[PDB]
């Protein structure tokens, strides 16, 4: 492995990994011929713009020329590996070929034809994500009764049992809730399933969270339908305002909004940066529903005691070292096993959670990519806020959640090595 000027130690051994084969027996001597090799080394989408390093013989075919791109980028750049499958499989296969998936899936007519009556449509979810809105929304445009109900009890069993038989007959879409909690029951519900002789309408609809508990008997015979919550701060805080109601965030004194906010923006931050790990965490906690409904129940009654029902309280009069200590100590820290992690936990405290943060001049996340600042709305009401956070822009740097800029970058290279192990 020699030091090519340029050139990493890690990208020479990937050259040598590709140097056995006649496409790229003088690639050292064309990348250091390549003159511009170290711009396109520093273009933010290399893909488009790959220079022309392999050498043979004959006019060489579209397909050929991407898995040059390939093998070049594998030895280079391996963060836009992904990237470039994408457009690998849409150089052998056409563009619009998965041009359905980077588009919001369309469930209607695909759960409605696609999908066999005796294989149930298998719900999955991502623990913190709720899928019960696609099958409410589907119920409601074919305008019919839905019996949803949850899994929990030996009535709950009976429910389910009656509502089976009553759904096989109706050809109903009936969808039942946390069956990942009932293993047992779910194999029942597979090994009866494997006999039934179901309605042409009637299809089964099993929300679960991530579990190795499921019957595998029941992923071979199961319509599978993975989500996932849609990556992003934006998103984050729009699923944190839209599970919040209006009238807890709207009530009396007129900074709970904006304590609310900071929690939001908090807790989207926290969630955003776990995904990121092992840089933003050491190690991947489960910071929930749960956990933010805590930290809703904690500042509400601790403001409730500081205002004792005032329409206003001065900045000051807030307790936010209070808050402080109960979040970095019993909420958010409990879970927190290493002190290095609650040291940086009380540090995110320490920059969000104080008096500072109700003047205009203050910043939610300083230097986003070294020069841009996002500073708080300066409204007081909860249309405002979520305004605000309608109105953020659509790019999303780590510099937001306040990992180096290259966090993204780390993400997809140790992505593009997961890549090449699971295609191996």
């Amino acid at each position: 492995t020699p030091r090519i000027q340029g050139l990493t130690v890690e990208q020479a051994e990937a050259v040598v990994r590709l140097s056995c084969l006649p496409a790229f027996k003088d690639l050292i001597a064309k990348v250091q011929a390549d003159e511009q090799f170290g711009i396109w080394l520093d273009s933010s989408s290399p893909e488009q713009t790959v220079p022309y390093l392999w050498s043979e013989e004959t006019p060489a075919t579209p397909i050929g020329q991407a898995i040059h791109r390939l093998l070049l980028i594998q030895a280079f750049r391996p963060d836009r590996l992904l990237a470039m499958a994408h457009m690998f499989v849409s150089t052998n296969l056409g563009e619009s070929f998965m041009s359905i998936m980077e588009q919001p899936l369309d469930l209607t007519h695909i759960v409605g034809t696609e999908v066999k009556p005796n294989t149930p449509v298998l719900m999955c979810s991502v623990p913190g994500y709720d899928a019960s809105g696609h099958v409410e929304d589907l119920a409601a445009e074919q305008n019919t009764q839905i019996t949803s109900i949850a899994i929990g009890s030996a009535e709950g069993f009976n429910q389910a049992d009656k509502a089976i038989n009553t759904a096989v007959k109706s050809g109903r879409w009936v969808m039942l809730k946390n069956v990942h909690l009932a293993p047992g029951w779910l194999m029942q519900l597979e090994k009866k399933l494997h006999s039934l002789q179901p309605h042409a309408c009637f299809r089964l609809f099993l929300t679960m969270e991530i579990n190795p508990k499921v019957p595998v008997n029941l992923l071979r015979a199961g319509r599978i339908f993975v989500f996932e919550p849609p990556p992003g701060v934006k998103a984050n805080m729009l699923r944190t305002f839209s599970s919040i109601p209006v009238s807890r965030i709207c009530k009396s004194p007129n900074e709970r909004a904006r304590l609310y906010f900071l929690l939001a923006w908090f807790h989207a931050i926290i969630q955003e940066r776990l995904r990121y790990a092992p840089l933003g965490w050491s190690k991947k906690y489960e910071f929930g529903e749960s956990d933010l409904r805590s930290a809703c129940d904690t500042v509400d009654t601790w403001l409730d005691d500081t205002a004792k029902g005032r329409q206003n309280i001065s900045p000051d009069k807030i307790p936010w070292s209070a808050l402080k200590t109960l979040m970095a100590q019993s909420i958010y820290g409990g879970r927190v096993d290493n002190e290095f992690d609650q040291r940086l936990l009380n540090t995110f405290l320490e920059r969000l959670f104080t008096t500072r943060s109700f003047d205009s001049e203050f910043k939610l996340a300083c230097k986003v990519d070294g020069h841009k600042d996002i500073q708080m709305p300066d409204g007081i009401r909860r249309e405002e806020f979520v305004q605000w956070v309608e109105l953020l822009p659509d790019t999303q740097t780590p510099s937001w959640l306040g990992l180096p800029n290259n966090a993204e970058r780390v993400l997809l290279t140790t992505q593009g090595v997961d890549m090449i192990s699971k295609m191996l």
